[PDB]
């Protein structure tokens, strides 16, 4: 019946109810699997955001920077999920990188501070989650990242496309380790979707030039994909999320699936 | 309940039954999808063959370089699924290249005549078929080809892996036109599958040299990729086939998703 | 004094005085190489060509396709160069798709005697070369061949991407013959330049929707590339030959050059 | 003459005689180059080492984490090259990686501390220089940075892995930057040089395992490249990086030139 029936799957990420990760827990729990959520700092917030999902799902607290958190994190998901059973499944839908890093501030302006902590967040938490949580995942368990295409620059995103590009170089790492235990670690790239922060961007929130930068990349985008692209739409990833959580991509890891609408293909 | 209940599917490249397209068929039939099969030349071989799958499927005489086979096809493929029915998937599982443009004959001893049929049986012919069928497709649905990864050069395969990176841009532009039916093409990079001629190419058929180097691309492949990797079972190639065949990668497209057990992603 | 002081250099594809190939062969007489000119079919008309180039060269006809030409060539160079000398460096400057493969006309209607004819020209012919004068060319040697980067499909090239995509696949096993003679074989990717047909097809000799797609690529060229492009100025291309010529990239192989402004390392 | 007659370029790095930079400087130097040199720490070391080149230069101190040195740098430079002249070529072969996060040490157990120094010394100080040095470079001039190819994970260069793939995407924006100077900036991805922190990780100084699988790494290196590879040889890099120094690369930028005799083309 569903595509992740009986499977259990933890996923971090959800802010607000335009997050990536908010339509990824929508779409798996449509599917049958039984989520266990994580979250940062605003906990009563996002508790008062996933009521609204189809089904009930614990929320656990979990600050990607705070060692005590990861060190507590498997014994927390399996009180959660009950002794004797595993996960799956796990979603990190993890990205920050301080304004000094992105938009109207020059690139050459960010100090290393602000980039090492979005680094911290966006990429070395892919190889923290995946530490704390491959002891508790059973054999043909799946990892899955979100990814922004960082192979060529763009405008305004710079060093939040430094971040990206590590953060894929992670997760073939993290692949090595994650095949040890039967489990399977991938990306996926999206286009760009209309996320509260994206808006706001978009809006001028991070300088005049750099909404229109973006706005322009988004217009470029669905120009580009032969099927389109629809940023208020992020259905069509979170669907590509539970792709590589199902047992249907069984033979593919350390990898990167493009759920762009096929931009990235095309030059024009 | 099925990943591909109620879709009608073609399936072109059934010759033996260790042919990478007797596996998809399978396992898409027991997915819930309705096919139809192609097969090249030996139809009464191709008929006792496809007569063990779970499922009845009629069976079409399909030469891709003949230009009257693919003229009729469509029409053909009406007739096998009913007036006012159109496919959801087509298959492509086609390749050939002259024993001249392989192994141990040296690269350049091949002759344009044996390069040129290679490329149109293993590349021009995705386009071909794509051109053919996408006049009864229905939006949303698939055309997926099989890739071997040929972006970088290998001992004996030669003028084969020149045909893939073809395939590979045909693929591309193939994205373009299907787009604007809403159809997707992607192909599916496999490691290798020990079919009949990979087995008799291992057992010299090819010369002994490229029959040692190929038995150490087998070797190194499984050695490389983290969750390992059996050229004896299709089955993992065959359901990354079925996930794009079905709804759960809607935004992927002109693209390339590899099952091949990540060996790609790593260099030893 | 003169980068290529003493080598002696086999120059292909002049056919007017806006070839990419009459600026490589400018330069590297410039830079102190004696050149060997090969022509195709038009033999006076591209003699009165090169009497403007710098220094005196003989021309040899060669046409690619034509095997007799090819298994004479090696004798008909050395009869040019004197006994007992030896080729430095081969400059493959070759290409063409026939109009069916590019422009206006739908990929899908190119038939496959133009794709073939095509490939013949712009990508089974490195590999023709290479072996008819890999037996007389030096040890530090170096095969150099013109690209335009297929790694995304393009509106109006088409077939002819294709052939380039099949070109960089055939550089990689060219590379491996070649590294027996202590020979280099790379490609060099330029951006567009306004050739007699680039400004043709600009100027609507393939369609329309062909040239105002064209033109719109350059001016994207530019806009993308960090240093600016110039696609009136063969001669910073014609310098990346050479590098690849001189003795300065003696670890390169199998590669490809980008003489492209950076425009491919930029999304926007 | 000199391939960089009359030029001044910096060049950072030199900390043995089998330094990268040691052979970079020496062959610039026998091109005509007027160096200025920086060096990390060791300075009376230094100065002892490059009083073996074969001609005088200036050393001046800097540490790419001390904010203070690079905010002085370029001043400092003027003072040694003169008023009124400004650099043509700068030279980044700086690199370092905690233990913990290469070698024996499990990936998940480099702490982020560690971490984060290796990326803020290895790809942020890229940006750090191209800051303090583009306001005193010329027009037509060049950064050049060494890379080791990330693109697909190894074995226990783990972190140091990483922090290069965020290298290169440094270096994409440090073009975009650079190319408002008219200055270009590029990578050389060498193969593995025997400089003396590699022949003591071969030696074991990071475990055994990790020093078999450097051995291994390298063995398949000179295998794979189609002209060989001599891991005991710097002058192959060397002249690479002098290449993309010169005029003779003008329309290369934001990208990578791999000195790797042609490894990575090849899949065996
Ligand atoms: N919106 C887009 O266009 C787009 C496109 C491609 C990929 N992505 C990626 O998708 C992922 C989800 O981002 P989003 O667009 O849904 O935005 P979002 O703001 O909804 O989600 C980002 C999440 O990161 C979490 N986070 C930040 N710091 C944290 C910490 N210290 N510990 C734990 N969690 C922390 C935030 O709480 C938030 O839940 C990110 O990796 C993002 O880069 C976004
Ligand atoms: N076996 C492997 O290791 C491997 C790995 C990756 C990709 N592939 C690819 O998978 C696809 C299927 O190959 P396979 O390994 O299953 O071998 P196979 O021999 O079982 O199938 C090849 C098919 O191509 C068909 N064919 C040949 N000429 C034709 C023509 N003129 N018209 C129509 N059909 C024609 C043959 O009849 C055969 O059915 C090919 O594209 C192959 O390159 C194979
Ligand atoms: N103009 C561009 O924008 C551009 C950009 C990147 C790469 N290139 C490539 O540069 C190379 C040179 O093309 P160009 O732009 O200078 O155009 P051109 O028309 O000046 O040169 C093409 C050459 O191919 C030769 N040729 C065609 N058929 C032949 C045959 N059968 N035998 C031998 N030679 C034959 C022609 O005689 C001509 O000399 C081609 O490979 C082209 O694809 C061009
Ligand atoms: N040896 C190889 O196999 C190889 C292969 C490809 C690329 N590389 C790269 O070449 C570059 C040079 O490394 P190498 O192999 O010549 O080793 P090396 O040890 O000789 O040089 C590394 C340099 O980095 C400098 N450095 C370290 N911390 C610094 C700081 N805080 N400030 C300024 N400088 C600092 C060191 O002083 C040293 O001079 C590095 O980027 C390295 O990653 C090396
Ligand atoms: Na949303
Ligand atoms: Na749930
Ligand atoms: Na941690
Ligand atoms: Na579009
Ligand atoms: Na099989
Ligand atoms: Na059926
Ligand atoms: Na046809
Ligand atoms: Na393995
Ligand atoms: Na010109
Ligand atoms: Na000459
Ligand atoms: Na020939
Ligand atoms: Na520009
Ligand atoms: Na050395
Ligand atoms: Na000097
Ligand atoms: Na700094
Ligand atoms: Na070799």
């Amino acid at each position: 019946t569903g595509l992740l029936d009986g499977k259990r799957i933890l996923v971090s990420g959800i802010i607000t109810d335009s997050s990536i990760a908010f339509h990824i827990a929508r779409v798996a729990q449509e599917q049958g699997a039984q989520l266990v959520l994580t979250g940062f700092d605003r906990l009563r917030l996002i508790q008062r955001i996933t009521d609204r999902l189809p089904a009930k799902a614990p929320l656990l607290e979990l600050d990607v920077q705070n060692e005590e958190h990861l060190a507590s994190l498997a014994g927390r998901v399996t009180e959660a999920i009950g002794a004797g059973n595993k996960l799956d499944g796990v979603v990190h839908s993890i990205g920050f990188m301080p304004q000094t890093g992105m938009g109207i501030n020059p690139f050459f302006d960010a100090p290393y501070a602000d980039v090492s902590k979005g680094i911290h967040i966006s990429a070395y938490s892919y190889a923290s989650m995946a530490k704390a949580l491959l002891p508790i995942m059973n054999p043909g368990g799946s990892i899955v990242g979100m990814d922004f295409d960082p192979s060529r620059a763009m405008p305004a995103f710079n060093w939040m496309t430094v971040a990206k590009s590590a953060l894929e170089s992670v997760n073939r790492f993290v692949a090595r380790e994650a095949g040890k235990y039967g489990v399977r670690s991938n990306l996926v790239a999206a286009g760009p979707i209309r996320t509260l922060a994206m808006s706001a961007i978009v809006g001028g929130a991070l300088g005049e030039e750099a909404g229109a930068q973006i706005q322009l990349l988004e217009e470029g985008w669905d120009q580009r994909a032969p099927i389109g692209w629809n940023m208020k739409d992020a259905t069509p990833v979170a669907k590509t999320v539970c792709a590589l959580l199902s047992d249907w991509l069984p033979a593919t890891t350390g990898d990167i699936i493009y759920a762009d609408g096929g931009a990235h293909t095309q030059l024009l």
